[PDB]
């Protein structure tokens, strides 16, 4: 009934937070290779953080319910980004509650307009931005140009989109977000949030007018208005009550946050490794896919017929997954293995580890769409088991629908010679933006 074998600090209090912030995965993998375990634990100013890396013992992390295992605690930061009583600031019954409002909102049912939807965005910024037919573009800040506007093209309202845009959206998401500093999720002791809170407090305005005007077409029936609005304000809780204001605008930006920077990174990923050409056998299996294909997607034809680009997708987020901690708050130990973690203790697990065990992924650097998890549950990226992603199906399709829809009447050449190497920077990761530089060419009859 022991615990972890701790990789030992030599700068104090400094914990291991340089060594971490410069290289994560050499860090963590040096922790693993030395310690002869892939469960270890590490000093973050003196907080013991406690690292799952034995794909094996995935099961352990994931399982157990929010009572043993607390995420709360430790994912705290997004507490005036979502608001008071919205997500982990509620309790966890009701935060479940909210959540089962918001899957229920990415059913397949709803999925059915969403094809057309994400297509006729892409399109439009083709036309705008790809005008020339030789042209020098920002991949990953036009990927995300792509999916702020697409996912507003699905979840939002006409008279939504009227009245808010995704371009001026996402410069309120970026208003809202930059409350965010990677090292302030361990000491649970703002400059940002005077900008923070009137990001909010101007959607918090727009929605509500929204809802002052729907109510007042309301009376006809007719207006007919079911996007991810619609179905929060007809939400009802399990004692009766409905969503305030606060807590519906709170899963609005909660909805688009989440997506919008982990989707644009896994198709920005994905469109750099097609577009290299040591990647060629894979770009033309995506073609053969793909040429058989009508100019106007429908739903079975990015979920039915298109197999091999989710291959892609995955691997993408396998290989260089934007979230690279998965994090707990220990309540009540359980067993780890043979191993076991003490109370106050912060368990995680590393996506970012685990997909780059040698069991699991041989070779972890190669991008392999053809590649299956060599052991079962290896991939986390989406998470797993009592917390799993409720985005996952929309993502996947929001991001084929874009492969699919730009390799069409596309072709590109990255500028670089090799794959941009990922920016540990920020939380959540992707590549290098000055390495993002690519130059596309359109296919001609
Ligand atoms: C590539 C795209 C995405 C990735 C990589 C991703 C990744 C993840 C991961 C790793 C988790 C687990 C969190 C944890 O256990 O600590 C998660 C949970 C979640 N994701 Fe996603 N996600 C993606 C897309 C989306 C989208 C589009 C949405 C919503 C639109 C979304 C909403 C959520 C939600 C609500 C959870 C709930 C976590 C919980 O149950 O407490 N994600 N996602
Ligand atoms: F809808 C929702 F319920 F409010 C919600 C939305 C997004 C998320 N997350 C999320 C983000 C991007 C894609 N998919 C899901 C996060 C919320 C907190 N989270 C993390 C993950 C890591 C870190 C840390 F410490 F590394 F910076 C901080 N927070 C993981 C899931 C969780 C809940």
């Amino acid at each position: 009934k022991k615990t972890p074998p701790v990789y030992p600090v030599t700068v104090p209090f400094l914990g291991h937070i340089v060594q971490f912030g410069k290289n994560p995965l050499e860090f963590m993998q040096r922790c693993k290779r030395d310690l002869k375990s892939g469960v270890f634990t590490i000093s973050i100013g003196g907080q013991r953080v406690t690292i799952v890396g034995d794909p094996h013992e995935h099961s352990r992390f994931f399982s157990p319910r929010n009572e043993i295992l607390s995420p709360r605690e430790v994912y705290t930061i997004m507490t005036p980004v979502f608001g008071e009583g919205v997500a982990y600031a509620a309790p966890y019954p009701r935060m479940r509650e909210q959540l089962n409002f918001l899957a229920e909102e990415l059913t397949i049912a709803k999925f059915q307009n969403f094809v057309p939807a994400i297509q006729h965005e892409v399109r439009k910024f083709m036309a705008e931005n790809w005008k020339e037919d030789e042209g020098v573009i920002n991949l990953l800040e036009d990927c995300g140009a792509m999916i702020i506007n697409t996912a507003c093209q699905c979840l939002f309202g006409e008279d939504l989109r009227k009245r808010l845009n995704a371009r001026h959206f996402a410069q309120l998401l970026s208003k809202m977000e930059s409350s965010l500093i990677p090292a302030a999720v361990f000491m649970p002791w703002l400059p940002q949030s005077a900008r923070c809170r009137e990001a909010r407090a101007e959607l918090q305005k727009i929605l509500g007018e929204i809802i002052v005007a729907r109510e007042k077409e309301e009376a006809s029936k007719d207006n007919n208005t079911s996007d991810l609005l619609g179905g929060l304000l007809k939400a009802v809780y399990r004692d009766g009550t409905r969503m305030s204001l606060h807590e519906v605008c709170g899963m609005i930006v909660a909805a688009m946050f989440a997506g919008q920077h982990t989707s644009t990174i896994t198709t920005s990923w994905s469109m750099l490794h097609l577009m290299h050409p040591k990647n060629k056998k894979w770009l033309d299996k995506l073609h053969k896919e793909i040429d058989e294909f009508p100019a106007q997607l429908n739903y079975d034809n990015v979920m039915d017929e298109m197999p091999f680009a989710e291959r892609c997708v995955r691997e993408s987020i396998r290989r260089d997954p934007p979230l690279l901690m998965v994090m707990r708050m220990v309540k009540a130990e359980v067993k780890v293995g043979s191993y076991v973690v003490p109370k106050g203790d912060i368990i995680a697990c590393s996506p970012l580890l685990s997909h780059h065990d040698e069991e699991a992924f041989p070779n972890p650097r190669l991008w392999d769409p053809e590649r299956d998890e060599k052991v079962d549950g290896a991939f986390i990226g989406f998470g797993a088991g009592v917390h799993k992603c409720i985005g996952q199906k929309f993502a996947l399709l929001q991001v084929k629908t874009i492969l699919a829809t730009a390799f069409r009447e596309y072709d590109f050449q990255l500028l670089r010679d090799e794959v941009p190497d990922p920016d540990y920077h920020t939380m959540v990761v992707g590549p290098t933006l000055n390495q993002c530089l690519v130059k596309y060419t359109r296919k001609k009859k």
